[PDB]
């Protein structure tokens, strides 16, 4: 049985207050088959999949994938590092971004 | 021996033709541990889990979960009745919705 | 052989003047594997795939598929009748809609 | 006499990882009568045929043709050099473009 990981737990995907999404990620163990659930007010944020370089620079100008439901379920079908961030101007820079490590050795 | 239930069989999840999803669900036996597989053109459809009220009114404004892979594998780990519909404008009203009773 | 059918030929997809897209379709023979090419100014029109009911009523509120490139290539992979129309308010009603018959049994 | 060239092989048409499409094209021999197959998640990418100038500048403003099926089968019926790129903002600049020399 796979696992659905709620990003930020009860806090969800937000910029309201500082939230260490890196620590949230490290408190979780991601396996192939699992999924991510991003809960947020879709009138304020979105979820964009980017690469390492874009993630580090909070570059949201050319995302690989985009989600805007406010309750996005995202599949983790292959091992590796995935990166997600909110593309609204200034949000990623305030910490709204998360690195997901799926089945590392 | 879990079972994967392919929603709409080969027809999949669409509005191209009328398709009786209720009848499809009835031709299936859902048990805890099983899963649902929604195959569709993800550029034009989506899969949203909603509550009974939203399902009836075809309300896709506050989904419990939104799937957009085009090949969504959704687990059935709890007994009860669950509802899914496509949130694309008017699709649910065209019949793209399905009630799933587990156990 | 797979053929790309240019909707409206040199006239393209437009509402500028009346254009009988039904006669354009009739002048063509659609076979599985073929495709349609819709040429238009994407700042003015779009291409929406709908069902028979919507086609007849020019209802563009719930299309099955949508295209907005101005040079849309659309695949015809299975036999049957497909319907397309421009969803911009009033355009379909002025004639911007086309019925595509793919590999029908009879003429 | 007739070959289907799967763009990017199993990797397909994407920006998820750097992928050398130029090298892929070079590992292939295109002859009139062949075809190109672009496999991708059609919710996030597209395939546009453009001219040399637009290809170089990654200009997707006026494509000769736009494919969005996620499994586009594009015929190569004429010898010469043709250009394709994904028009999604910034994808072409990330390397999602391919030059095809036929015959
Ligand atoms: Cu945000
Ligand atoms: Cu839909
Ligand atoms: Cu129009
Ligand atoms: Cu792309």
């Amino acid at each position: 049985m796979a696992t659905v990981h709620k990003v930020g737990d009860s806090t969800g995907w937000t910029t309201l207050v500082p939230y260490d999404y890196a620590k949230w990620a490290s408190s979780n163990k991601f396996h192939v088959g699992d999924s991510l659930l991003f809960n947020y007010n879709n009138k304020f944020h979105n979820v964009l999949q980017v690469d390492q370089e874009q993630f580090k620079s909070c570059n949201s100008s050319s995302p690989a994938a985009s989600y805007t439901s406010g309750a996005d379920s995202i599949p983790l079908k292959r091992p590796g590092t995935f990166y997600f961030l909110c593309g609204i101007p200034g949000h990623c820079q305030l910490g709204q971004k998360v690195e997901i490590k799926v089945d590392p050795g």
